[PDB]
C-alpha cells in the first residue's frame, strides 16, 4: 500500500520563499520552493527561506527563533540569510531534531561559502527531502458527493 493520495492536496502555503534582496532569480526561487514542497509532502515538514539584506541588531539565530515563535513552529523551519554580510541563521520547530537542523546548517553552509545564496536554501531542503522513503500511512480522503 505504498502509493500516494489522489487529489485533496494542501491548497495553503502560498509561498515558502521570501526575499528582501531582489538578487535571487525568480525561477531559482521556484526551484527552492519545489525542493521545500517535497519535504512538505513526504516529511510533513514546512521550511521557510527568507533572504534578508541584513539582521540590523536582532542577530541571525535570534531572528529565526523569534520568527519561529510568532509562527508557532510545529513542523516549521525558519531560515534567514543575509547575502550582503555573508551571515545566516537556521531554526526548526518541535517536529525537527537537533540533528536535522545541524545537517540543514551544513547543507546550506556548503553553498554559502561558494556564495551561491539561492543554492543554500535549495540544499537545505534537499538534505531533508532525501529522507522521503516508501513509509506510507493508513490515510485516504474522498468528498463523497451528496445525492438526494
Amino acid at each position: 500500500t505504498e502509493t500516494y493520495v489522489l487529489a485533496e492536496s494542501p491548497e495553503f502555503y502560498q509561498d515558502n520563499v521570501t526575499d528582501y534582496t531582489g538578487q535571487i532569480s525568480s525561477s531559482d526561487i521556484t526551484n527552492i520552493q519545489a525542493a521545500i514542497d517535497d519535504v512538505k509532502a513526504s516529511e510533513q515538514k514546512v521550511i521557510f527561506v527568507v533572504f534578508l539584506s541584513s539582521f540590523d541588531g536582532v542577530d541571525p539565530e535570534t531572528w529565526t527563533q523569534q520568527a519561529l515563535q510568532a509562527n508557532g513552529g510545529g513542523n516549521v523551519l525558519i531560515y534567514a540569510l543575509a547575502p550582503e554580510e555573508r551571515q545566516y541563521g537556521i531554526q526548526g520547530g518541535t517536529q525537527w531534531t537537533d540533528a536535522e537542523l545541524d545537517a540543514a546548517n551544513n547543507a546550506a553552509f556548503q553553498a554559502l561559502s561558494q556564495e551561491d545564496w539561492a543554492g543554500s536554501a535549495l540544499a537545505l531542503a534537499e538534505s531533508v527531502g532525501s529522507s522521503s522513503s516508501s513509509s506510507s500511512g493508513s490515510s485516504s480522503l474522498e468528498h463523497h458527493h451528496h445525492h438526494h
